[PDB]
DNA sequence: ATTATGACGCT
DNA sequence: AGCGTCAT
């Protein structure tokens, strides 16, 4: 009743570049604006793998992880941006760098959680309370909003898609009551106004182009930006949650995507988030872990706490390289040389981390993959990382991982590695 | 022979 | 500390 908490303290936003690779890629080369394209990484085994597609290309069925040879199946007219190849392997700097510039805009509003490459939560409670007392109880005019869409609207008592969109937001501000400041609904409006603003700054001053979900926190604020791409955004109340989550796969929330949505599903006999509701916070807890448990009960309410992290800048910077069947490492010499490739993109990029962000990198972490295990990595080991230097180490991820090599002969390798991993971790102010 | 990363939880 | 999960 009166105290029970329903999560609608905070107005969070989740900012997403569109098809990101392909519009840094666009942005750089106008022939492939406004094109079926696609970016892939290497070439010659099935014409390379992509990583990115526009929305042009997307219309044909091309997909992430497929390969552009059976990708131009489906798009014979399909365009391709290829990765640079740096010494021996993909060099994704351009992309790394392009993030830094929507992520520096995207900070001048607020403070903000650097999620990925190219998405990035936003914390507006602060920035929204201020906004509401510059309005002085004026309502917000519809000319404020106009890429948003508000997730259920319209409803109740007309055939093109703009005309819905207008048609809901419409509904929303009508019923909106912009006397009270507390209003939750209000918030996330305001909220709203906000995104529209950095995202219109994001594209004025980069030529990218970002959808945005605006709701009370991350999860909620991811799924509402999914909802519709590109270049939108959209806005999820606490009161549109229990029909939205009537008909979402339980597997579409971010964490459920794998074996414990997976083990949900099976455990519990359902297939929505909403049937969730139906459990009590102990049965959850009890099929599923107290964390687990906790967080599902709430979430499937609407309800989530995790905070948006003032951190803007990557925990980590890591180098690595698959060797997939035959090019599988099998001699010293070819392990040395590659740990000595990916030692000197590290030492590059980490000098750099060093100049523009006043900090240092104090542990290394070595993980390869030898031939044959199914798993990601093989075996991690650590040691410390005291000097930015290439040879260095290379030279000691070499000294960690050398007794993996079951060969007698210290010349060869067996059995062959299929993936080598150099990551620098534990960042120290410098 | 979806690849190159990056986050975070568990023990 | 090393491994697993999730993501894409
Ligand atoms: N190296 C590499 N890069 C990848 C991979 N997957 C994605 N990227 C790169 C390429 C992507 O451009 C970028 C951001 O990933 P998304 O947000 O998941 N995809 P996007 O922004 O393209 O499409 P949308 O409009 O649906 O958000 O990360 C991968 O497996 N490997
Ligand atoms: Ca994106
Ligand atoms: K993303």
């Amino acid at each position: 009743g009166p105290h029970m908490a329903t999560g609608q303290d905070r107005v969070v936003a989740l900012v997403d570049m569109d098809c990101f690779f392909v519009q840094v890629e666009q942005r750089q080369n106008p022939h492939l604006r406004n094109k079926p394209c696609a970016v892939v990484q290497y070439k010659s085994w099935k014409g390379g793998g992509i990583i990115a597609v526009s929305y042009e290309a997307r219309a044909f069925g091309v997909t992430r992880s497929m390969w552009a040879d059976d990708a131009k199946k489906l798009c014979p007219d399909l365009l391709l941006a290829q990765v640079r190849e740096s010494r021996g392997k993909a060099n994704l700097t351009k992309y790394r760098e392009a993030s830094v510039e929507v992520m520096e805009i995207m900070s001048r509003f607020a403070v903000i959680e650097r999620a990925s490459i190219d998405e990035a939560y936003v914390d507006l409670t602060s920035a929204v309370q201020e906004r509401l007392q510059k309005l002085q109880g004026q309502p917000i005019s519809a000319d404020l909003l106009p890429s948003t869409y508000i997730e259920g609207l319209p409803q109740g008592p007309t055939v093109q898609k703009e005309g819905m969109r207008k048609q809901g937001l419409f509904q929303w501000l009508d019923s909106l009551q912009i006397d009270n400041l507390t209003s939750p609904d209000l918030q996330l409006t305001v909220g709203a106004v906000i995104v529209e603003e950095m995202r219109a700054a994001i594209e004025r001053e980069t030529g990218f182009q970002c959808s945005a979900g605006i709701s009370h926190n991350k999860v909620l604020a991811k799924l509402a930006c999914g909802l519709n791409k590109p270049n939108r955004q959209t806005l999820v109340s606490h009161g549109s949650v229990p029909q939205l989550f009537s008909q979402m796969p339980i597997r579409k929330i971010r964490s459920l995507g794998g074996k414990l949505g997976a083990s949900v599903i099976e455990i519990l006999g359902i297939e929505y988030m909403g049937e969730l509701t139906q459990f009590t916070e102990s049965q959850l807890q009890s099929h599923f872990g107290e964390k687990n448990g906790s967080w599902l009960y709430a979430m499937c309410r609407g309800i989530e706490h995790d905070p948006v992290k003032p951190r803007q800048l990557p925990k980590t910077i890591g180098c690595s390289k698959n060797f997939p069947g035959k090019t599988a490492l099998a001699t010293r010499e070819q392990v040395q040389w590659w740990l000595l490739q990916l030692a000197q993109e590290l030492e590059e990029r980490l000098t750099k981390d060093r100049n523009d962000n006043d900090r240092v990198a104090t542990q290394l972490v070595v993980s390869i993959r030898v031939q044959g295990d199914k798993r990601l990595s093989s075996l991690r080991r650590c040691c410390a990382l005291t000097r930015y230097d290439a040879h260095k180490m290379s030279h000691d991820a070499f000294t960690v991982i050398k007794n993996c090599n079951t060969s007698g002969i210290q010349t060869e390798w067996s059995p062959p590695l299929t993936m080598l991993f150099l990551c620098a971790t534990k960042f120290s102010a410098s």
